[PDB]
């Protein structure tokens, strides 16, 4: 009954076509695309907290060579698990189903700065997952979704020069 779908699932295959990038920055970078779910098979009349966090896809970093993305190099340390909040939590389950969650607001960073940003490794593929909290429930039930359409390897530039134009043509 609780189905969690990808919103705008076309538009993220795109980029991920290409192989999707994501700038982080020392102040915070939001994404694009805004990642954004359809909920439903919540109980309307309970409580929920919606949560987001980014689970790193491999053993090693990544490289762009040649136009290609391929293995480059062993990975750095892990980064810090950061989770962001969504701002409309808590919220009842009809407020969540009512429309799509938007988590717009959301910013990726390559250090630890102000702000409940997203730390990443730059040159390190990720993958958003999203998690569903009940406010009040004693087994403190969690429910995690993941995307695999929306995976990125993070960046402090741009690889891609065909990232660069598809992001300014469909933003
Ligand atoms: C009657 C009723 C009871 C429960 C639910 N939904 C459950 C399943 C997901 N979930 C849930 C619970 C804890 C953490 C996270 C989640 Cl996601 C719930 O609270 C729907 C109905 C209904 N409308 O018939």
């Amino acid at each position: 009954e609780l189905r969690v779908g990808l919103e705008e699932s076309e538009l993220w295959l795109r980029f991920k076509e290409l192989t999707n990038e994501m700038i982080v920055t020392k102040n915070g970078r939001r994404m694009f695309p805004v990642l954004k779910v359809n909920v439903s098979g919540l109980d309307p009349n309970a409580m929920y907290s919606f949560l987001l966090d980014f689970v790193a896809a491999d053993n090693h970093r990544w490289k762009y060579v040649n136009g290609e993305w391929v293995p480059g190099g062993k990975p750095e340390p892990q980064a810090p698990s950061c989770v962001y909040i969504h701002p409309d939590s808590p919220n009842f389950g009809a407020h969540w189903m009512k429309a799509p969650v938007s988590f717009s607001k959301v910013k990726l960073t390559n250090k630890l700065n102000g702000g409940g940003q997203i730390m990443l490794n730059s040159l390190h593929k990720y993958e958003p997952r999203i998690h569903i909290v009940r406010v009040g429930d004693p087994q403190r039930m969690i429910t995690s979704h993941c995307f695999p359409e929306t995976q990125f390897i993070a960046v402090t530039a741009y690889q891609n020069e065909e990232i660069t134009a598809l992001k300014i043509k469909y933003n």
